[PDB]
């Protein structure tokens, strides 16, 4: 239960704004423990298959182009009920609408220009991690702080 | 749509208490562009102009007074929907109900010192605008970061 | 009014994490006034009448148990709606809910190392205060700064 | 003594990456007092008086061109012993060789990108803020924190 | 030799200016352990011991005095080379020629409103720990973090 | 000359400590741009080499037991005077000598648990680089902000 992880990546917009520090500071901060790490531009076929959901949609084209068009850091986190707990640290879509406190709340403007993907549950967190790095990139030893969990 | 501007201005508390640099940052980490910005002891006069939709209200005297009992950091700050976002960075009325992560939410405890003023709606924004800056004092030519909009 | 008290006692993950420091500045920052503060490692007593609300409950025993695991940082604080005012900027119970900004929503993930405690009433923060701490040890004279309260 | 003055402007350099409100939160912090503060965009006639003792070497003209080509926060702080203390907030002239924990330190990388520019004695503190605001726009009547001064 | 332990008094001023959470966080991230803290308003009798070495120079009646104007944060610290280290991250007494990133660097402007005592020496930090701490109030059990130290 | 790079690795102690985040946000803000980012725990072979000029020392051992014992976060940065930049940022062998403000200033207390590593010359960051990271690993095509460079 402590082993949920999920899958997290600092967008182009958001690695070209200096804010790759920032963001996983705040998840380190909170408890978390980081499993897999890397900086990389996305090919068109990875990143057709990260967002293969929306494929029949119109705006698909927008979101294969944009998060191919630089330096992505993907990244993996272990801890209890870290999907919905990083979801809630993120905000919603539109960063406007984003509560202050929250990543997009506190640093994005638009829709389009969000900073920052998390995946949107335990099944689409196993998929993408599984999609975005190979297990010898995942740590299979994870130890958090011990004044974390009871 | 990208080009709308909201007015704020850091009051008396505000300024006394040490938070200009600090809200002023909260405003450039999220996005939005300084268009317009200056220190001054409001006089009388713009005073009950910029509360003028309160002259029939009690409590008009105390906030006549209090604006212009010293410094104010007024300052114009533009971004798309930046009028309702900045009310949300700011927080409610009352300090003390006001959430973690907003400005009044992390500083404020008294309603009547409640340490900014942020435009309620564009109209409003439009009339607080060219009521404290002459069009000489803001920026016509604005260009934020690029990664900021899509 | 302005004369309300809270006790808030940094739990031993908090104080083993290193969050001392971090968690008193926030409530320095909101306007609120340090009255009383000391570390000590609870006795098996104080524990017993802290929690002596749930002395019938079956987790009653693990939370005695905890709390006299290791030093605590326990303090009070005054200002106007301080008792409602910390338990926000706390959070909720569960970390995991509580939304980012708050300290909880930044910095725990289990409900059994929760970091703080905060009193939920006015009543049980009189006789938390009176249980923690001998008279000399509070504040009889406090000032809170002047920009803070109309 | 404690009514010494000096004039900061934040380049353009740092108002496009913006850190105007951290420069500003730093001298706030520091206790001095913020007397005069304003956004512009600077004229050539204002530029070429401000580096008019550069007025006869090559790099002159690259100075001018620079601090025209945007908008620069101009402001002026009191306090005692501001002038050099101020100097020794912002670092040297290399960013490079600026220490960490100065603004040129932290932020900056380049001779000719460094972000901030501060008078380096009390005369050419007082030509510029001559220069630079109108009596006007400068604080006549300042008082810091009490706690500041013995 | 890693159970060195250094004396520190947040003074009035830096009570008074909200900084104790600021102070103590900043000793927790170097890893120093807290083994002693209280909020107290010193006696003159307490304040005439600590000064004690400069009972015979004129401004000697000045510090009793101010230390015993309002409450004070004593702490005491445990970690190897503390006592140097401790001054270190404070500065040097006249607060305008500190280093910026150092307490009084960044927050003080004058001698007389320096904020905080650190021990200068392990025999006057053994002699103030004595004089300010009665031994019940000290932690005997010290465990700091397990990846401080090799 | 803005193409210098340098190797930096967050040591098990620093990972461990979550001050990952920290360390990468401070050569963003900086100005320096990420290059190359990976975590792994090292092999033996890869720490002998890392180390190799210290192979005849006695220390040796400890130097390759200690980074293997758990994971590491690998970068290099690209930027004008980045290798002796980076090593002024991360401060002296002995956490304890140096200077508030940097890396080993603000986190560090022991030499055997002194948090980062970055290469002390161009020739070891060649050398290092080309020894942690694989050519496809590393951005060829690198942008930093533009008000960063004259």
């Amino acid at each position: 239960v402590n082993k949920e992880r999920t899958f997290l990546a600092v967008k182009p917009d958001g690695v070209a704004r200096g804010l790759v520090g920032e963001i996983i500071a705040r998840y380190e901060k909170k408890g978390f423990v980081l499993v897999g790490l890397k900086q990389l531009v996305p090919t068109k076929d990875l990143a057709e298959s990260h967002y293969a959901e929306h494929k029949e949609r119109p705006f698909f084209g927008g979101l294969v182009s944009f998060i191919t068009s630089g330096p992505v850091v993907a990244m993996v986190f272990e801890g209890k009920g870290v999907v919905a707990s990083a979801r809630l640290m993120i905000g919603v879509t539109n960063p406007l609408a984003s509560a202050p406190g929250s990543i997009r709340g506190d640093f994005g403007v638009d829709v389009g220009r969000n900073i920052i993907h998390g995946s949107d549950s335990v099944e689409s967190a196993n998929r993408e991690i599984a999609l975005w790095f190979k297990p010898e990139e995942l740590l299979t030893e994870v130890k958090p702080n011990p004044n974390l969990y009871e």
